C-alpha cells in the first residue's frame, strides 16, 4: 500500500529547471559550436543516451566541459536541452531538421519518433 | 504560441535519477541520520525539501559532503522520505506514520505532512 503523488516528478523537474536558471549545482558546460550551455550531468544522463554513455565511460566521465560534434548546431541543442528540463518541445517545419538531427545525435528516441511523425504528416 | 508536451518525460527523468542514486553515480552528499548514512544528489534534495533547499542554497553549505540531521530524526522515517523523493510514492503505514510525519515536518515537505494528517484522521 503506497500513496502516489501525481505531480511530484513534474514538480521536481520544475525545481531542477529553476536551479538551472540560476546556475545552482550545474557541473558541466556543453559547448555547441559558438554557444555555451550549463546543465546538471544527472539530468543529461537521465534524458539522453549519448550523455548516459559519456558520463559512465572511463574516458569522459569526469569532464566538466563537453564539446559536441561540430555538425550539431546550437539552436537545435538549446531546444532539446529546454525539453530535457521542461518536457516541452516547440516543433515547426522551420526547425524540425535541426531538432531531429540533434535528437538522433543525443539518442533521444521519443523526440526522434515525434519528429518522424511530424514529417510524414506535412 | 504553443508547443508539444511529453506527459511521461518527468516521471522517466525521476526514475533515471533514482537509478543513478541506486548505482551511487554522481551522488554528492552523505546524509547522516543517527547511526545511518544515506547517499543522494543535492539537486533532488533541494527540489523536494525546504530544509535541504535552504541548506544548499549556501554555496559553502553546498560544498559540504556530509550533512548531519538533527539526532532526534528517525532513520527509517528519513529512508521512507528519501525513497519518496526519487519515486513519487510514499510507503505510509500505521507502523511508520509517526516517523514519516515528524521527518516530513523537519524536512519541510508540506504535501507529505498533510497526507499524514489525512491518514491519521482515517485511522
Ligand atoms: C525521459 C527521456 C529519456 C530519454 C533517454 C534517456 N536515456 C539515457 C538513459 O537511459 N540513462 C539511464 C539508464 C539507466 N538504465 C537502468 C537499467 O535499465 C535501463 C537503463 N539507468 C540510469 C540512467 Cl541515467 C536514453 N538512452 C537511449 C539509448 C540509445 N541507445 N541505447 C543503448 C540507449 N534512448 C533511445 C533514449 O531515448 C534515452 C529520452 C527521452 C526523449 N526523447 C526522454 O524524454
Ligand atoms: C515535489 C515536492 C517538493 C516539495 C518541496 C520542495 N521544496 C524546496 C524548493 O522549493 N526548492 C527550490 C525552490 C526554488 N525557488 C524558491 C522560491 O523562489 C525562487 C526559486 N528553486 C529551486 C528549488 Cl530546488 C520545498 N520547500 C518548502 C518550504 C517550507 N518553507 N519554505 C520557505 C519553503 N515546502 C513546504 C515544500 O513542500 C517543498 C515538497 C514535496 C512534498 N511532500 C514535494 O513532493
Amino acid at each position: 500500500s503506497q500513496i502516489q503523488f501525481t505531480r511530484h516528478a513534474s514538480d521536481v523537474l520544475l525545481n531542477l529547471n529553476r536551479l538551472r536558471s540560476r546556475d545552482i549545482l550545474t557541473d558541466v558546460v556543453i559547448v555547441v559550436s559558438r554557444e555555451q550551455f550549463r546543465a546538471h550531468k544527472t539530468v543529461l544522463m537521465a534524458c539522453s543516451g549519448l550523455f548516459y554513455s559519456i558520463f559512465t565511460d572511463q574516458l569522459k566521465r569526469n569532464l566538466s566541459v563537453i564539446n559536441l560534434d561540430p555538425e550539431i548546431n546550437p539552436e537545435g541543442f538549446n531546444i532539446l536541452l529546454d525539453f530535457m528540463y521542461t518536457s516541452r518541445l516547440n516543433l515547426r517545419e522551420g526547425n524540425i531538421m535541426a531538432v531531429m538531427a540533434t535528437a538522433m545525435y543525443l539518442q533521444m528516441e521519443h523526440v526522434v519518433d515525434t519528429c518522424r511523425k511530424f514529417i510524414k504528416a506535412s
